[PDB]
C-alpha cells in the first residue's frame, strides 16, 4: 500500500518461518538409479540442507516394491510429511486417492496430471523436445545410419521422448533407421542388457535409452562390446534425465581411455522438487495448476558432452527452431 499509518512492530527476537517435511514416493526402484529417481532425491537433498534438516528429520523416501505398495507408502508419508510428491506417471491413480483421503497436506504428482484436486500440483515435463536434440546428436555422429530407442514402459510419457527423438533423426536424415524396442519396466537391467545386445547386433551404432534403472543394462552392454574393440570402433549411448557423461567412461581393446557417452537429456526434477518444496514451505503451493517445463524455461535441455562441433551447430540451429515455433515437434 502507498501508507501503512496503523503499523506495529515485529522484533526478530519473536518472529520465525514454519518450515515444512517433504518426502517422495518412488514408482519403483530405489535412488540410485542413476537417472529419474536419483535427480528427485537430489533435489529433495538439496532442499534439505537449505533447509538445516537429514534424512527421516525432514524429508525422505519411501521405495515402492509394487503398483499394490504405492496407496500403502504414500498413507505412511502422511504420517510425518505435509508435501509428498509421486515421483513417476504409475502413481496417478494412487496420489489422486491420497490427496481426497488428506486434504489438508499437498501432493505433487511428476510426469501426469491430476485436474481439479486443489491440494495436486502436476508437473509435466516437454520430453519431445530434449528427444529433439537428442535425434539431431545421434543424426549427426551415426556412421552405420542406424540408431536404437529402448523405452521402458509404454506410455505418453515415453512416446513424447520416442516421438521428439524420430523427428529430430528425420530431421537431419531421413534415411536413418530408429529400431525402437520397450523393456515393459523401469527396473529391469537385464531386459535392458538384452534388447541393447540386439540392438547393437541389428548394427545401431547408438542408443538412447530412456528406461530409468533399465538402463544400467544398457550401459553394461555397451561397456562390454566397446572393452572387446578399438576405440575408433566404439558404439554409443545417449544418457537420460542427468548429464550420464561420468558412466560412459571405459578402457578400449587398445589401451585408449575413452567415452562412449555421445550426449544427455536432461530432466531437471530434482530442481522442481527443491522450488515446489520452497513454495509449500512459504505457503504458496500451486493447487490445482500444471507446471509444464520445456527447453524455453531450461526443465530440459541436451548436454552436447562429445558431439562434433557440426553435430553441435545442428543442435543449436534446432533449439533455436523450437524456442521460435519454426519447427513444433510431436508429443506422439
Ligand atoms: N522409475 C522411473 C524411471 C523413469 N521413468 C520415466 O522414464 C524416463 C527416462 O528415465 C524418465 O524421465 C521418466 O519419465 C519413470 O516414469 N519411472
Ligand atoms: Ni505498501
Ligand atoms: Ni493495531
Amino acid at each position: 500500500g502507498s501508507s501503512h499509518h496503523h503499523h506495529h512492530h515485529m522484533s526478530g527476537e519473536n518472529l520465525y518461518f514454519q518450515g515444512a517435511s517433504a518426502a517422495i514416493v518412488t514408482d519403483t526402484g530405489g535412488v540410485d538409479d542413476k537417472s529419474f529417481n536419483q535427480s528427485a532425491w537430489e533435489g529433495l537433498q538439496a532442499w534439505g540442507k537449505e533447509h538445516n534438516l537429514s534424512k527421516d528429520n525432514g524429508f525422505t523416501y519411501f521405495q515402492s516394491t509394487s503398483e499394490a505398495d504405492y496407496a500403502n507408502n504414500l498413507q505412511q508419508a502422511a504420517g510425518s510429511y505435509n508435501l509428498i510428491f509421486g515421483v513417476g506417471f504409475a502413481l496417478n491413480n494412487a496420489v489422486k486417492d491420497a490427496a481426497k483421503e488428506h486434504t489438508d497436506l499437498n501432493y505433487v504428482l511428476i510426469d501426469d496430471v491430476i485436474k481439479d484436486q486443489k491440494n495436486v500440483a502436476s508437473v509435466t515435463f516437454a520430453d519431445n523436445e530434449s528427444g529433439y536434440l537428442a535425434g539431431v546428436a545421434a543424426a549427426k555422429t551415426t556412421k552405420t545410419k542406424q540408431v536404437g530407442f529402448v523405452g521402458g514402459i509404454e506410455s505418453e510419457v515415453i512416446s513424447r521422448f520416442e516421438a521428439g527423438f524420430k523427428a529430430g533423426v528425420a530431421s537431419v536424415d531421413p534415411s536413418i533407421k530408429v529400431q525402437v524396442d520397450y523393456a515393459g519396466s523401469f527396473g529391469d537391467a537385464a531386459k535392458g542388457k538384452t534388447i541393447a545386445a540386439a540392438q547393437y547386433a541389428a548394427g545401431a551404432d547408438i542408443v538412447y535409452q530412456v528406461a530409468g534403472g533399465t538402463g544400467a543394462g544398457v550401459f553394461a552392454e555397451a561397456k562390454s562390446l566397446n572393452e572387446s574393440r578399438p576405440e575408433n570402433e566404439k558404439v554409443w549411448v545417449i544418457g537420460v534425465d542427468r548429464d550420464q557423461e561420468a558412466e560412459g567412461k571405459y578402457t578400449s581393446k587398445d589401451g585408449k581411455e575413452s567415452n562412449f557417452v555421445l550426449v544427455s537429456t536432461l530432466k531437471q526434477v530434482g530442481t522442481t522438487v527443491k522450488d515446489i518444496s520452497n513454495k509449500a514451505e512459504r505457503g504458496e503451493f500451486p493447487g490445482g495448476q500444471v507446471i509444464v517445463y520445456s527447453l524455453k524455461d531450461k526443465g530440459v535441455d541436451l548436454a552436447v558432452t562429445n558431439l562434433s562441433e557440426e553435430g553441435k551447430k545442428a543442435v543449436e540451429d534446432a533449439k533455436a527452431k523450437i524456442l521460435d515455433g519454426s519447427v513444433k515437434v510431436p508429443e506422439k
